[PDB]
């Protein structure tokens, strides 16, 4: 049994489930629509998402799911993460209400808009502005001691209005290294040394996460090391192996992403840095091409 919050609690007969955005099957999200969200209107609908569990999921599925509400609720709100909207947590499933993103992920945005072979396109300005927003919102998100441990462009959604925005920021701590995602992709290519071989996760392995990040907006989608397995990695890694540039990129942000990837943890720049660094940037970079 859950106990009420009265903040964040939205009555069952105000969200009409719909289409499923996603699957697990540790859980599932639905788009669904809150009826009355906000104070005033209580006669407006909002467009929002919907954490749930499946059938078979167990008392361990559940708990997961309400630290996550409970992490959402102490960080607190900020434009680029996905934010908290309400929950139903009394006489049915529990419901946990978040932010809806129309436009998917940041990966699939990106591979949508590359250039024709062989009706949206985004400008030198524009993927540094995806850039700058992703290191606000993992900047807020170190402010509130959030570790993410998962950094990469599958969990950065977008927008109706081109807002990248971090999620799955507060999922449980609980890894199978030669587990492949729905992509097909190795999720250890935007993992620190540290943290893969010594476990030690920090601000620092998040920021080593962000230099594979603007790899991936950059290379518009591009898949980091393709063809390489697991224990090819781990040697590419020892031997002080880093991707190539981008064509399409800046020598300035490749030292940036060079620089994210310092062997030494504490030799790699901040969050803080980062946002100060691609917010000048931004200012310089051509909408032009
Ligand atoms: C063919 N395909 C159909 C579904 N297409 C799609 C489009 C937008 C989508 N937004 C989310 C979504 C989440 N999955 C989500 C989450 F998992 C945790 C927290 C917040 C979330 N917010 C969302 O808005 N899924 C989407 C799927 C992609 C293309």
């Amino acid at each position: 049994e859950l106990p009420e919050d009265p903040r964040w609690e939205l009555p069952r007969d105000r969200l009409v489930l719909g289409k499923p955005l996603g699957e697990g099957c540790f859980g599932q999200v639905v788009l669904a629509e809150a009826i009355g969200l906000d104070k005033d209107k209580p006669n407006r609908v909002t467009k929002v998402a919907v954490k749930m569990l499946k059938s078979d999921a167990t008392e361990k599925d559940l708990s997961d799911l309400i630290s996550e509400m409970e992490m959402m609720k102490m960080i607190g709100k900020h434009k680029n993460i996905i934010n908290l909207l309400g929950a139903c947590t009394q006489d049915g499933p529990l419901y946990v209400i978040v932010e809806y993103a129309s436009k998917g992920n940041l990966r699939e945005y990106l591979q949508a808009r590359r250039p024709p072979g062989l009706e949206e396109q985004l400008s030198s300005k524009d993927l540094v502005s995806c850039a700058y927003q992703v290191a606000r919102g993992m900047e807020y998100l170190a402010s509130k001691k959030c570790i993410h441990r998962d950094l990469a462009a599958r969990n950065v959604l977008v927008t109706e209005d081109n807002v990248m925005k971090i999620a799955d920021f507060g999922l449980a701590r609980d890894i199978d290294y030669y587990k492949k995602t729905t992509n097909g992709r190795l999720p250890v290519k935007w993992m620190a040394p540290e943290a893969l071989f010594d476990r030690i996760y920090t601000h620092q392995s998040d920021v080593w996460s962000f230099g594979v990040l603007l790899w991936e907006i950059f290379t518009l989608g591009g898949s980091p090391y393709p063809g390489v397995p697991v224990e090819e990695l781990f040697k590419l890694l020892k031997e002080g192996h880093r991707m190539d540039k981008p064509s399409n990129c800046t020598n300035e942000l490749y030292m940036m992403m060079r620089d994210c990837w310092h062997a030494v943890p504490s030799q790699r720049p901040t969050f803080k840095q980062l946002v100060e660094d691609l917010d000048r940037i931004v200012a310089l970079t051509s909408n032009q091409e």
